[PDB]
């Protein structure tokens, strides 16, 4: 029956779902210590499913409110909520924090039986590290001759509404429709799952220091929902509005929110467009339609910075204020301006899309034998394909990148060489030489203090470096550009200073 079974050590919650879903919550730690779905135990027996690596000790309460049951777990700076609805095989959750956990990241981890749930969705075994030997830190491994990492299960948050682990008789998915308290914007990605050898972990990283570009946000994170199925795959359309009636700390209901609607215009129509709003309390985003129209998700009231991107490249920024129960009409427009182009490598989309190894880099390590050669490579404009230009240059692997190009007598005037990047590591930035002219050495970029290119990520601060080329330096005929990555830091192979390319353009 739908209900709560109380024992001195735990509360057992029965959702009364058709295919059965009951779970046990420790009254001492708030760990989920047992999960029974369709008569089968799914929880790893040696360590619980919980926030972080466990709350350790929490004050736990459980109550029924109509067709809902709420379990609340209070600690000094974090309150964890689990809510179930009679008849649904779902553990809905929300996590309220007044300070970031001591570890410096906020995650929920379900440690589930890997014999029953061996697979990872939607990316497969790229994040299966079971039987692997570490090749980088304790997070990238070699399984046979293939590189693997929990990071290779990652996805851009704007596109990560569902990820799961599964087997032939059970599937467990996270349904994520509320990233407002996370950090890093729509293009932040993070660890989603990892079959590591003892169990298969299913995660929601609410925030972390993994290629983090923003400060953390306090308040209520989520809701998020963990759905249990036999062989079905749940839709991401899951109503969690009932949280409004459960006195959930930090929960702002639909009635307390407003929206921003308008039309974005001017950017590159060959790219997807995204509008993003943020302030110290919350972040929101939406794709626009092909006509540029958009409507924001329901937003907490306040004043926000508003950004318009083509791909992940910001073309315009503005400010807007939202009030509860109202829609603020606000358009936004802009475009990427350069000049008369002599040559262009890649596109201004804030990504290394199209470059050599870019697709593989999201799902394997740069040292994987399946990667194409990193170089040093020579790209010749007019002959080389974009997949011959390295997605990244590392001071101690493929430095420098050489570009050869032909100019006409009409192109020998002053020009600007623009080297756009997405993410730096260990102070890497470009210094360019054009024929016998060397540009100045830029200062080191802001250090994000995080591995990234070796862990399937590329969304950094997007530093762009311009080099002014005087008239008469470009010559009619063949010209040579050398891009060296410079830095006072050092590292072994892919951990040497480096940066990922966005686009290189020479214009006048
Ligand atoms: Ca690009």
């Amino acid at each position: 029956a739908f209900g709560i079974t109380t024992s001195s050590s735990a509360y057992v919650i029965d959702t009364n779902a058709p295919n059965q879903l009951k779970f046990t919550v420790s009254r001492s730690s708030c760990d989920i210590t047992s999960i029974i779905h369709y008569g089968t135990e799914l929880q790893y027996s040696s360590q619980g499913s919980h926030i972080g690596s466990g709350l350790g000790s929490a004050t736990v309460t459980a109550t029924q409110s109509g067709d809902y049951i709420k379990v609340t777990c209070v600690t000094d700076t974090l309150t964890q909520y689990m809510v179930v609805h009679n008849g649904d095989p779902i553990i809905h959750m929300a996590t309220y924090i007044t300070a970031e956990p001591s570890i410096g990241e906020l995650r929920f981890i379900a440690r589930l039986n890997s014999d029953l749930l061996p697979n990872e969705e939607p990316f497969g075994d790229v994040s299966t590290t079971a039987d692997g030997t570490a090749i980088e830190g304790s997070d990238v491994f070699l399984v046979g001759s293939e590189t693997r990492s929990k990071f290779y299960s990652s996805e851009r948050f704007i596109d990560d509404q569902r990820h799961c682990i599964a087997g032939d008789a059970h599937r467990v998915c996270m349904i994520l429709n509320q990233y407002e308290s996370s950090s890093g914007g729509p293009f932040h990605r993070d660890i989603n799952s990892n079959n590591g050898g003892s169990y298969n972990a299913l995660y929601w990283y609410m925030n972390s220091g993994h290629v983090q570009t923003e400060s953390y946000r306090m308040g209520l994170h989520g809701p998020y929902s963990m759905y249990f199925s036999r062989s079905g795959t749940p839709s991401t359309s899951i109503d969690t509005s009932f949280f409004a009636d459960l006195d959930i700390k930090g929960y702002v209901a639909a009635s307390g929110r407003g929206k921003v609607a308008g039309t974005a215009s001017g950017a590159d129509s060959s790219m997807d467009w995204v509008v993003h709003w943020y302030n110290d309390a919350a972040q929101y985003w939406t794709y626009t339609s092909s006509s540029g129209s958009f409507t924001s998700p329901a937003m907490k009231p306040g004043t926000y910075t508003m950004v318009y991107y083509q791909g992940e490249y910001a073309v315009a920024t503005s400010s807007v204020t939202v009030s509860a129960g109202s829609t603020t009409t606000k358009n936004i427009s802009g475009s990427v301006k350069t000049g008369t182009t002599i040559f262009k490598i890649g596109e201004w989309d804030g990504q290394p899309t199209g470059f050599r190894n870019a697709a593989n880099q999201l799902r394997m390590h740069p040292s994987d034998s399946r990667m194409s050669s990193w170089g040093p490579l020579t790209y010749t404009v007019g002959s080389s394909a974009l997949t011959d230009f390295p997605m990244a240059v590392f001071k101690s692997v493929n430095n420098p990148v050489t570009i050869k190009f032909t100019a006409t007598s009409a192109q020998t005037g002053a020009a600007t060489l623009r080297i756009g990047t997405t993410l730096s590591f260990a102070g890497g930035r470009p210094q360019a030489t054009i024929n016998s002219y060397t540009g100045s050495a830029p200062a080191a970029p802001t250090n994000l203090d995080s591995r990234g290119v070796t862990r399937g990520a590329y969304r950094g601060l997007g530093e762009v470096y311009d080099v002014s080329i005087p008239s008469g330096t470009i010559v009619a005929g063949t010209n040579t550009i050398t891009i060296n990555v410079i830095s006072g830091s050092s590292g072994d192979t892919y951990l040497s200073p480096n940066f990922i390319f966005d686009c290189v353009e020479l214009f006048q």
